[PDB]
């Protein structure tokens, strides 16, 4: 069953009823302001960094889930309820919310009386809006009062929830009843501090009342739904000291019947210079000269409903970039709409904050920047080309980088440090992918320090070799990398031999040496060791360029022996050499990155899809047998029933979730194309299908998450709850699955000297049409598709027939026609 | 106003209504297994290690506080409520909590059902335990059906809160409906891996239902005040595959009028030795011997009531030591019940958890271990002992230690370090009062390493010496102790200057020397100086005691001097050498801490009560006209209304709390020694009566927090909440506070060669008598006081008028009787 539907015309996905199987959210905010918005108006803001600098209060693991937001209070007569239907649950007669792209609309109707929200981040504003529409629909005459509410969080949101010691005593308001343009409540704790920045809420309008305590608004032993305040139908004007600070504001609105009304709220993050901070000269009362400017520019329904608009015209404009037309209105949706939208927020947001991801950890891995960069590097190239070079500072003289880059300080986590041997070919799939997307090889000639070092700038073409070289240095016995603490699975520890709880299964290592080999790290030397050697060439590199080509050989050798087990690729060879993956052993007998990822380097392909003794084939093959679920394919199988400790954490989950017999999304990518690679397109498709929002959205009662995003983790087949999902919206699954459908089954890719042609998506998708804009230039790309195994597609070219899958890239400001028959 | 009252004879405290200013929580368990229990049963308990360890989830800063706890839902005919009130908060009949030493019983009445539970932690067993009896008290038939409800946390709590993305599949139980003695549940997260320990849920009888997931038992969109299979009226039977774990069972229960059921649930952690996992060869099944024996152990009442009585005989014999029978029952319930009792619970729980810490740092303050032995090692000395051992072997070479010490580990605190240059001498302080209270010097020939290496161990004075002599050589230029970090006062940071929020006021230095001084650290040295003078002196070490006295003589004179401002001591010197602490300054003119601290030390102490002209009399009056509130004294005045950044933390809080204008009454003990010291015993007694839980009773409405505990904190005059408190139980102000009236205020102190008979109480106290048992022997002793200023004790020994206030130690078994006159 479903909880709303798609809205493609609105670019929207509307929720009909309040009661979904979990939470959904939508992100707001695009540049350094960012809101999570639940369906029910929960979760929190915060600017740039999501634990230092966090405006609201949002508790994880809260009961009911969910369960603090923004809240718009309505007393009716006496009856208190609130149109996000929570914290209250009052039985409303209407309720819709519309989650779109940086906006989000919320409505509920009880006894006559309508309130829509729309919420929303405005570009060049450090502020989340809410414009507020009050319609009595009744036949009667209505007089209301209406409560907001907020609930601040102290902005270091560790200490906040932490520190209650020192915290209870800092909080601190101003209140600022005849504002400007109405009424605002400054949240200014530690302003008299180090900081220089202060929070506002406010309305535009002169409210009644106010109360900025927490206790005094909503009372004692009281939930949030049963709040004192609304109930007795005035504000307390309270004063926070110390406690739990609030933004809380009472507005009187009387209505004849079919009349509404319109109020603006804005909740805000002001700085000051230091110098700049006291409207006084005891340096008691804050200087709000920045606060009513942002007031003073949303006093109005016209002027919020053209920053609105200009929102609508930002997403409007930024995803022209790829686009298809189809027999499927669910692709399309994704390809268009839902998929590149997940991917500009996982740019935005790192993986910072989620239902799931706790917003306390500022850091993100230096794969998954790499990773992430591919999927939306077609929407943002300049800025795309910025975090290439950023994160490419951090990287060590040796080769090897931080495990984990901070985007907000630039700058490696040291106390993870480096060590897991698969992130370094990261950053050539970066810049290779970049260059291929933009023409722009000056990058390579870019200045990049190592480890942040003045003075220690190269090319950044070196550090690229840096990386090359890295895996060629450190190699075990059979010629494949060592996997050091982990690869790109971060649950394969094979020298962390732990059984001390609470000691870090990533960096720990209770052995100091061994032999451990990774099969995924050598199928991505294969792959981006290709890469490297085709940028080396251009360079005029060639004597470099054939030479990388050579240990790219000897990868691709050890791989198809010392790495192959038989009907598949072995995953890993252990500490003391023992080999991981391996039809011989009971449990864990197949993984699936290293099936995927190799066959996405041609290792082990034959002449077709018949080529069955082709062991991409077989490994394929092994994988639709072994692997492949209703809800997509399992990391391994069987799953760890006992702990491995010679194998870290991977075997401390129970059968069927995460990185032990999860479905990793994130992974499953991997196979889809590596599908389409051998030649496999109805195959590849399926595989796609399986784990794509739009296709789930007919069970979202076992998906339980939101059905227009990927999740990173669906149960698998071992798991009693196998379908059920788990870490929604922040991951590499976004990246990589536009990276499939936009340049695999559509076929639609970027090369260094053209654009590749080739659609591989089977027969369900006959025809179809992609524009695309690349170099300044348009393609319009008309596919006729049998979908037939082994079909590869001829192009007419302007209306002239060529050879081969390339289409010569033409100047800025062409419109090219490319005809495409499978 | 008050919401309860004290019964004396059942050494409790019984809080008559449900809805206090604020939860009143108590302390189960005195070994390895506590808990946090509120009157409302909310909180948690944990093993051992309240961070890595910890069984139940809490939720601090819940809406309401107090939310979640042990609760059992009572269904009579589809009416649900609870007898804790909260969650349902249904109209209760009858509410009472009574707080007693290692245990409470809630009791709850409605329409004609009445529950009662008695908690608590049984001796020798690592288990919270629960004795219910269900009285149907109405003229009709009684059918019921009684949920029990826990929510596990998942051991480690900081992980449980800010891991989601691991942890929500990670939650696994196994359910034992027919166990040998009833039904049990287990919650064995992550046993499957590096965990060698589970948790039990279990009740004495058959259950006829049950639920081990939070979101079956609660429901979606529920709060715990709503759960849905109580007023369903029937378990779910739900098996828990991660998310939220729960115990819970169903019992039932039919009452003819007046008949009564009896019921114990038991909350266990038990271990298996690694080698003993598992019940089975798969290693699926845990193994279950050890916690059928604990649940064999508690099969029936008559047993619980045993142990039950037991924990009574435990706590009835461990408070035999020190009591006195006076006039006031309020002092008399302090003195012997209340305060002594909280000073265990410093000692049991260190710093880790309460209401207010939250049990996520593991650490406690080198100098606070110290302070806390002074208070409850008149009832523990060979756990004192250990103790004092324990932190002196991570004391570093050059004679600073780690700023903070690990309990569990028993080692110092690496990240945070050292610095903090007030932290050494407070060894000194443990150490002598240990010895002067047991008699016993041959601790200090034991062997201790310094920083806990191997080989390194010295006599234990030599530890005393490298304390003793750190202060010699980290002197500025006049001569007064250098600050470093901090001293006692942690929040007087004088090398941080920082100016970004998030950096550690307490650690981080951003200017590398300068001379900043400090006058606690000054009066500390010259108090235990001298004590460690004259442990160094009956050592035989004549020439090392008589040069201590040289540098106490030196610090005194220096004191007097460049660190007295006129009529107060000046706080500090600062980085650049400025004075902190002057009437020629705004703000911060007088600070608490050196006038309180230097007078205990006889410095400026002059003829007697009436020598005005005594700088410690100067100081005592300043401290008065300037810092005394009818609630306290505060710490300095005027409070700091900007911030300084010269001088770190103690500025960023706003006037009126905590360590800037707060009333911190750990120091507050210190002036009212002081003032005993200079013969003025009502102004003694007065400044304890304003912060002491018994003479606070009255006016709880204002205090908010539990009046039978000393609580860290109580708003100082210029905050508006002045006389509300924060931070109960886990502070030294119940050592010192211990230390004040029992042996400066009662006046029965303990020397090296016999026991000091010196009461300086004041009027209000006309006659009291004070039963000591000392090295071995029983001293009675009768005072008769007028308490007049100056006047001091007469004693007669056995009958025999003597000269001087001390008693020679009498033989163990020995009956003393001692006659004051004052
Ligand atoms: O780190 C512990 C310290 O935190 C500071 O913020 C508090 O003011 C102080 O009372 C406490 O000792
Ligand atoms: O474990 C597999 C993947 O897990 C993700 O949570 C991490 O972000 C990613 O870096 C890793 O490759
Ligand atoms: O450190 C982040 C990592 O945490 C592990 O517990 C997870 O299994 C893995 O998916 C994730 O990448
Ligand atoms: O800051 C003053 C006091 O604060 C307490 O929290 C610290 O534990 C104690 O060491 C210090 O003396």
């Amino acid at each position: 069953m479903r909880y709303g539907h798609f809205d493609d015309e609105a670019r929207e996905y509307v929720i009909t009823t309040p009661h979904t199987p979990y939470p959904w959210i939508n992100y707001l905010g695009s540049e350094q302001f960012f809101s999570l918005l639940s369906h029910q108006a929960g979760g929190y803001s915060f600017y740039r960094d999501a634990k230092m600098r966090r405006l609201t209060r949002y508790r994880y693991n809260n009961i009911p889930a969910d369960a603090g937001g923004r809240y718009l209070y309505v007393n009716d007569g006496g009856d208190v309820w609130t149109p996000s239907w929570l914290p209250v649950k009052a039985d409303l007669d209407h309720f819709e919310a519309r989650h779109g792209l940086g906006y989000s609309t919320i409505t509920g109707e009880r006894n006559g009386v309508r309130v829509e929200t729309l919420f929303f981040v405005p570009v060049g504003e450090n502020a989340e809006v809410q414009k507020v529409t009050v319609t009595n629909t009744s036949d009667s005459y209505k007089s209301l009062t209406l409560f907001s509410f907020v609930e601040f969080c102290l902005w270091n949101a560790q200490d906040d929830q932490t520190n209650y010691q020192r915290n209870l005593s800092i909080g601190e308001v101003e209140v600022e009843q005849e504002s400007p343009h109405g009424s605002a409540i400054y949240h200014r704790t530690e302003y008299r501090e180090r900081r220089d920045h202060y929070a506002v809420f406010a309305v535009n309008t002169q409210a009644e009342g106010f109360d900025t305590d927490r206790d005094t608004f909503v009372g004692a032993y009281n939930s949030l739904g049963e709040a004192a305040v609304p109930l007795k139908g005035e504000s307390a004007n309270s004063v926070a000291s110390g406690w739990y600070p609030i933004g809380s504001h009472s507005v009187a609105v009387s209505l004849a019947p079919g009349e509404s009304r319109e109020l603006v709220y804005v909740l805000g993050y002001v700085e000051n210079p230091d110098e700049e901070k006291w409207a006084d000269d005891a340096k008691q009362v804050v200087n709000k000269e920045r606060a009513h400017a942002l007031l003073s520019r949303f006093a109005t329904s016209e002027q919020t409903d053209a920053a609105f608009a200009a929102l609508k015209d930002y997403w409007t404009d930024l995803l022209s970039t790829y686009s298809v037309s189809s027999n499927d209105e669910k692709l399309d949706r994704m390809v268009n709409i839902w998929n590149q939208y997940q991917c500009m927020v996982t740019f935005n947001m790192s993986r910072s904050a989620s239902f799931f991801e706790t917003g306390i950890g500022r850091g993100m891995g230096f794969r998954d920047s790499n990773q992430d960069l591919l999927g939306f590097v077609h929407l943002i190239p300049e800025r795309a080309r910025e975090r290439i070079i950023d994160i490419a500072s951090t990287q060590f003289a040796d080769g090897s980088a931080y495990h984990q880059y901070q985007p907000l300080t630039k700058r490696g986590n040291n106390d993870i440090g480096s060590g897991f041997n698969d992130d370094p070919l990261w950053l050539i799939a970066g810049t290779a992918a970049y260059i291929k997307e933009t023409g722009d090889f000056s990058i390579l000639d870019e200045p990049v320090p190592f480890d942040n070092e003045p003075g220690s700038e190269v090319p950044l073409f070196e550090h690229l070799t840096r990386s090359f070289e890295f895996t060629v240095t450190h190699r075990g016995p059979h010629g494949l990398p060592l996997i050091g603490r982990a690869d790109w699975n971060d649950c394969l520890n094979l020298n962390c031999f732990s059984t001390t709880p609470g000691e870090s299964f990533q960096t720990t290592e209770n052995q100091a040496g061994g032999v451990a080999e990774s099969t995924f790290i050598a199928a991505q030397f294969v792959l981006y060791g290709e890469q490297y050697a085709e940028l080396a060439a251009r360079r005029g590199l060639a004597d470099v360029a054939d030479r990388a080509r050579g240990h790219v050989a000897e990868m691709r050798d050890a791989l198809l022996t010392d790495g192959w087990d038989g009907s598949w690729f072995l995953r890993a060879y252990d500490y003391y050499g023992n080999p991981i993956g391996t039809d011989a052993h009971d449990e864990g007998k197949i993984w699936i990155e290293p099936q995927g990822f190799a066959v996405m380097a041609g290792v082990g392909v034959g002449e077709g899809p018949q080529d069955t003794d082709a062991p991409a084939i077989k490994a394929l093959d092994s994988v639709n047998e072994m692997l492949a679920t209703d809800h997509g394919m399992v990391l391994q199988y069987p799953a760890y029933t006992t702990y491995q400790v010679h194998m870290g954490e991977v075997s401390t989950y129970p059968p069927g979730y995460k990185e032990n017999g999860g479905i990793f999304c994130h992974n499953n990518p991997w196979v889809i194309i590596a599908e389409t690679v051998v030649g496999r397109g109805g195959r590849a498709f399926d595989y796609y299908k399986r784990i794509t929002p739009a296709y789930r959205e007919d069970i979202s009662d076992v998906h339980r998450l939101e059905p227009y995003v990927y999740a990173q983790m669906i149960a698998g087949k071992e798991a009693v709850r196998h379908g059920e999902a788990k870490n929604s919206w922040l991951t590499g699954t976004a990246a990589w699955n536009f990276v499939t459908v936009s340049q695999y089954l559509l076929g639609v890719r970027p090369e260094y000297d053209g654009l590749v042609v080739d659609p591989q998506i089977g027969p369900d998708v006959p025809s179809f049409t992609v524009t695309r804009v690349a170099r300044g230039a348009t393609y319009e790309i008309t596919v006729t598709n049998s979908g037939t195994d082994g079909s590869r597609g001829r192009l007419v070219v302007d209306g002239t027939p060529v050879e081969g899958n390339l289409v010569p890239y033409a100047p800025a400001g062409s419109t090219v026609r490319v005809d495409v028959t499978l």
